[PDB]
């Protein structure tokens, strides 16, 4: 049908529906007659797999002869999404594809919509990593992604009774097409224990053993021919383990309990001990694979140079000590010249500045769990420090603001002072962000190593991001530029130079206009919500946090709300407020945020005054699969987080290339996105970090702001009196308390600014054309934030390698 | 090579090689220079799976439009060893598979024995429902084996410093070629909650939900295109379970523990709350399958001519009243119609008369498990006790001996009872055991319904235990008389004419001599021990138990010992005396013989003053991937069990088809075996059922049979002095106390006759062709012993259903 899908030739069309029928015969082993539309996605899944097997075995066969720098990722998380139009759009099979199953009768978007996301990560830094190992591939780099395959990934999320449940995200129930269990490249990983001092140094002894079981993932780069790959670690009971009987087969549980469940946390530290050992159960089998493939290429001095490990926060930080205990322990080398070879090796990526997101182990944790880490991270600290005492003599309190070991009632053990001291690369996610690192919380190990400290400012992969979500944006823009900007996304600036062409203005507000009907229509099938397709689509979508405001977006909610009911026949532009996101299980007040919205809605959304002028709609169960679905559809992208909150953010990068325009602070990204489109093409309000800090010394007083404004406190009083919960008039009394009270965020102090703003945003809507050619100078400038831009910058300015837009042979 | 395995033709063998090239690459991703012998394993299984799925699909297609009755073989344990061999066979792929992996470089037998055994089951039950499979899909019948996809089967035995240790049999580690997954016929089971009475009847409400989740392992028939399914059970928790948040999603475990380990007791009932979990999650999940496949053909009428369901012991002894639960509670049936529909079903077969054995429910278990199902089991006996009183009338003490509930301390229920009562047919395994059934514990039940209770003596199939494991045998068989034999076993018979031949008589001797030389170099390839291959191979495999008396083997061992070192230049008949059986982990007699065992090689294998006369070998793990490589090379087979003791045995059968002479005591099949080859072809010794009988009424006195034979005290003493544990003097006293004080077993009472007997055997192998035309007498009558035979009778005289060896088309 469209051009950037590919072509469909008779040759290709003939093969794949001979071998969707095979697979659906041996594989699925089923007939025409019984088989259902899940069986129909696994024929097709299995068929496009197999088109990746061969340049997959013969990636891997390249990196082998050519021994390239290999570049390993280490993450918690990697939040992939579906993979099917993904491996389409990346090997060019989507048209061919879709004109095979439409000649065999099916409906093939019908059959994709059947396929789970792999949910392993909570957010932008699950979905960051997942865009890196894109682009890796995309631009040829010998990269590995290293992570846990867990069982559970993000719980999926119900809304009932407009409060979030959440179940169990089973999301290997009906198997997993896409991975290959390699488990003959099973590794041990040891626990608690004890350390011996012998005449031979020190051994790790008494150990608990559970096995590592690889699971790979192919990563295919676009159209290059290169797949690499993603190894993500299951944990196995040894088969001794334990070993009345029957119980210790069932404590076998206890062992693999490791691999269970993610963490549903996004941007918080919970110190629990599972967390602790899936940390550590990622490193260490992933230290022994680096190892074993470095050694079938004795000298370490050569391990930086073939090895590059980035650690994806601190999450996997404990690769610092493990590598030195493997390197002192195990291979002899002396303390000095296997910290050379760490420090050379390992990069730290800072995501957040959030005091209550920092890891920070108790050393009781590690002492039992650890016991040899503990005495390395001693070691290291002891010799980093005195360092510190050589650099800033008689400078006692730098020397306790810098140790790894935090004092107190508990110590703790600062995973991040870790990070820092063991490598040679430090870096922040925007360029704010790591401004804010070396200015605050890292200021003193920037004045000792300031050649450490970096910035790499986060990227989106344009492949899921505009070609595979917005086919028809991606196709209006090829008719004029061409299709290269799909791997050079800088070209997109080309756009400008049709800012003023009646056709291409008509054309971007028709793939718009039609993206929104798509969604108004999905939203009635799935899920029976009314929406006017011809509002203003305003959404927020991300995981729901204080810092994230979708309080400040509430509030403005029920200003316009409250507006209306004043003057019910002044006309104002119609919108359709969108807010979507999981909450935490045990975050309280993010739970009661989501309950908020939905009494908004309950409220709004039955007005008979309101008519279709103003609808609130809360997105449930937001993850990659919804966000494919949505942004295409947003008008309108809230990124309001407090200034200095939001390290980066990446769904702001996804609405300005999918031709929404945004309202926000400038926080994170959004100060280099306005900076790029130019500041009159975007909604900008609020403090800045510098006004938020002198805020911060005068003392932040919410009750001013409820004094000086009369529709604020209209809008608490509301809240309060239970307006928005009639049946359960205090159920909102946290709110308003932390709201008048304790609120870290300064929500009232923006409230006025981005009332204003939204206005403004209202007025540009009621035209068209001026909206539309905004919009094009938005997306003509979003280049800037593809994810091939931001792995270029990691692979010249940390890794020293280089990227390749070259194929390799088919 | 040989005939027997098929033809080998060029067609075949080039597209056998091309689709193991297409799986190696495509299926495992591997290419020929990283491929390890596992991975040409699996690409040929594959292979030979993609030859079943056709044929799978048709003969369940054929079974749609035809509409026969299904026969439903419901069981704990189905013991299917390894697939791929059995396979090939059923297939007549075996020399095209060979040829094609030969030209490819590989060695096909290498590559069998990398597949893991299926080891679900425990002994002779569990092998007897696997051969049932395969001679119900040999024989054209509609059947379908249901049990639990147990994670973990029969415990790994290892044996350390003589010591039986167990270890997990963790299976599908590498995964599993053969079966299907069916994640979509999902079906829920219910466990606990409580039982509310409304005006329309009873609702069993509160409970907690359990998922059962099919996998479908495919069964070949031999050579007809026919395969059918064995559906075994897998434990899921729904996604809501328990649904702080990891927690509770680690709390699934609780649930999945339900198909997560075999109970690894044989012949011994453990009355554990998740044994009887597991007996009620098979019976539910497959009832509802059942009930289910019935609909999609209201009228329950029809039921039972179109449904039969085979009771494999008491395990599923609650499909009985789950399906009176379904009829009444359900489908609103009235209970005498539902209990009509119910017994006309239902069968049951007995495999035991153990008092150990017999599985006896605590009231108090099921009242909490299963509320509805107590008071189903309370009408059904209050019902039925009124029909005894009605026949006999005033006998008040039959009336307490029948009740399906069990007086005393704990009230229990007999599930014997509840199965009799609730089937049209009962039968017992071998033709002594079924007269058993009526003289002793079954008595009133047979006196009150004479026509339900039936003998099916059990059988082995040819296939996997002559065709398959002995290759060699079956070729010079078919030489003579054809390959129509392999599926009708009784033209063995004329074999008769041939005991005379002196080319066969050669021919059968070569055969075991060939057998015995593979099987000396398989021990000391794999086990490092050394033995004769010129010796007696003298025999006993089985699960080790008090009632099958490898202690009586133990005793003739240390007396053959003891005679030598009486007379050492005395001649003797060299001897491997090899004793091979897992004792259960928690049964400690069972434990102390094979220790005894082990202990006995000690002293006798390093005795330089026996040399190579005698050795006893305690062969390690055994299972059924063993079993058929032993019972070919065996000489000397060892049914030694107390007479009444053993129901059938199995094992017995397979050692007469392999050529093995049989010593035994006149017990379970053992008679009918002496009865079809002549007793004069058979070392029968002992005490028959009716002289146990008369010690039992005079009182066993053991210390009798020590004060009158000296060389059984000489034994006694040595044991007891620390002759065969000089480290540990004391170590064999529970064993000797067992012996001299409370041996419910006899061993002393058969001594005299088993040695004496013994002297008989080893005087015939002292005239080689002598010993050959008695085996070649034994082989030719081993007809009847055929699962063919067995699974015909059942089909007729009870399931009401015709046999068919008529082909499917290819
Ligand atoms: C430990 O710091 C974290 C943890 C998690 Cl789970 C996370 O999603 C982010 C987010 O990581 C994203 C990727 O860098 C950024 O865009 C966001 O600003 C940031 O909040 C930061
Ligand atoms: C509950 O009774 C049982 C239980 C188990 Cl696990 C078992 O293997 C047997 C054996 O079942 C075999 C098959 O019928 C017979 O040949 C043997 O004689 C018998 O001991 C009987």
């Amino acid at each position: 049908q469209i051009s950037v899908r590919g072509l469909a030739g008779v040759e290709n069309v003939t093969e794949l529906k001979k071998n969707f029928n095979r697979h659906l015969h041996f594989t699925l082993v089923k007939d025409r007659n019984v088989a259902t539309p899940r069986d129909y996605y696994f024929a097709l899944a299995h068929t496009v797999r197999d088109h990746l097997v061969g340049r997959w075995i013969r990636t891997q066969q390249h990196y082998y002869e050519k021994d390239p720098k290999r570049i390993y990722y280490l993450s918690l998380e990697f939040y992939m999404g579906r993979t099917l139009q993904n491996t389409m759009v990346n090997l060019a099979l989507e048209n061919a594809c879709d004109e095979a199953t439409y000649q065999l009768g099916l409906d093939m978007e019908e059959l994709e919509e059947i396929e789970e996301d792999a949910g392993l990560g909570n957010g932008g830094l699950g979905r960051l990593a997942a865009c890196f190992l894109d682009s890796m591939a995309t631009l040829g780099l010998a990269a590995y992604g290293y992570g846990i395959r867990y069982e559970f990934g993000i719980f999926n999320q119900k809304i009932c009774g407009g409060w979030q449940m959440e179940e169990a995200d089973d999301w290997l129930r009906y198997g997993n097409p896409w991975e290959k269990a390699r488990p003959e490249f099973t590794l041990p990983v040891h626990f608690y224990g004890r350390v011996e001092h012998t005449s031979q140094g020190a051994k790790w002894v008494d150990t608990q053993v559970v096995l590592a079981m690889p699971y790979d993932t192919p990563v295919p780069g676009y159209r290059n021919n290169v797949v690499n790959t993603m190894r993500l670690w299951s944990a196995k009971a040894p088969n001794d383990f334990n070993l009345g009987y029957i119980q210790a087969v069932l404590d076998r549980n206890l062992a693999e309990n490791i691999s269970r469940v993610l963490y549903p946390n996004d941007n918080f530290f919970e110190g629990k001990e599972l967390r602790l050992k899936q940390e550590y159960f990622v490193v260490a089998a992933t230290l022994q694979d680096i190892i074993r493939r470095f050694k079938s290429s004795t000298n370490f001095d050569a391990f930086p140079d073939k090895v590059a490990i980035q650690l994806n926060d601190t999450h996997p930080s404990l690769a610092i000590p493990e590598l030195m205990r493997v390197l002192v322990d195990l291979e002899r080398l002396d303390w000095d010249k296997a910290w050379e070879v760490t420090v050379k090796t390992c990069a730290y990526t800072n995501h957040t500045v959030l005091p209550e997101a920092l890891e920070r182990w108790p050393v009781h944790l590690l002492e039992t769990l650890l016991p040899r880490h503990l005495q390395i991270i001693y070691e290291i600290n002891q010799r980093f420090l005195n360092r510190v005492a050589a650099a800033f003599p008689g400078d006692v309190d730098r020397l306790r603001r810098m140790s790894l070991v935090e004092e107190g009632a508990v110590k703790r053990i600062n995973m991040a002072h870790l990070c820092i001291a063991g490598s040679h690369a430090v870096n922040g996610v925007a360029r704010i962000h790591s401004e804010i690192l070396k200015k605050t919380i890292f200021k003193d190990f920037y004045e000792l190593e300031p050649h450490k400290f970096q910035n790499k400012t986060n990227g989106i992969t344009p492949r899921r991001w505009l070609v595979l979500c917005n086919p028809g944006l991606a196709e209006i823009i090829a008719e004029r530029i061409g299709e290269e900007y799909i791997s050079d996304l800088d070209q997109l600036r080309k756009l400008l130079s049709y800012v003023d062409d009646e056709a291409f203005i008509r054309d971007v507000a028709k793939v718009k206009q039609e993206n929104k009907l798509k969604f108004a229509a999905y939203l009635e099938r799935e899920y029976k919500v009314h929406i006017n397709p011809n509002s203003l689509f305003d959404v927020q979508v991300k995981r729901i946090h204080e810092y994230k405001r979708q309080l400040l977006n509430c509030l403005h909610v029920i200003t316009l709300y409250n507006r209306i009911k004043k003057e019910p026949n002044k006309f104002v532009v119609p919108r359709t407020v969108m807010i979507g996101g999981k909450a935490a299980p045990g975050y309280h007040m993010a739970k009661m945020i989501i309950k908020l919205i939905t009494a908004i809605g309950d409220v709004v959304n039955h007005d008979p005054v309101v008519g279709d002028r103003l609808r609130v709609i809360f997105l449930e169960n937001y993850r990659v699969s919804l966000a494919e679905k949505v942004i295409p559809a947003a008008d309108l992208s809230e990124q309001i987080s407090t200034a200095g909150t939001e390290a980066s953010g990446t769904g702001n990068m996804k609405f300005m290339l999918n031709g929404a325009l945004t309202i926000g602070t400038m926080d994170g990204a959004n100060v280099e996105m306005a900076e790029e489109a130019g500041e009159e093409n975007f909604f900008i309000f609020g403090m800045r970090v510098e006004d938020v800090d002198r805020l911060d010394q005068r003392g932040y007083n919410a009750q001013e702001y409820y004094d000086r404004i009369p529709e604020l406190r209209q809008i608490i009083e509301q809240l309060s009196s239970g307006f928005f919960s009639p049946k359960q008039p205090d159920l909102f009394k946290d709110i308003v308390n932390m709201l008048m009270h304790h609120d870290r965020f300064k929500v009232f102090a923006d409230y006025e600014e981005y009332v204003k703003c939204q206005e403004r945003v209202s007025a540009l809507y009621k035209n068209p054309r001026e909206w539309t050619r905004m919009v094009i100078r938005n997306i003509a400038t979003s280049g800037k934030f593809s994810s091939d831009r931001t792995i270029a910058q990691y692979a010249r300015e940390i890794w020293g390698v280089e990227p390749s837009r070259q194929r390799l042979p088919a």
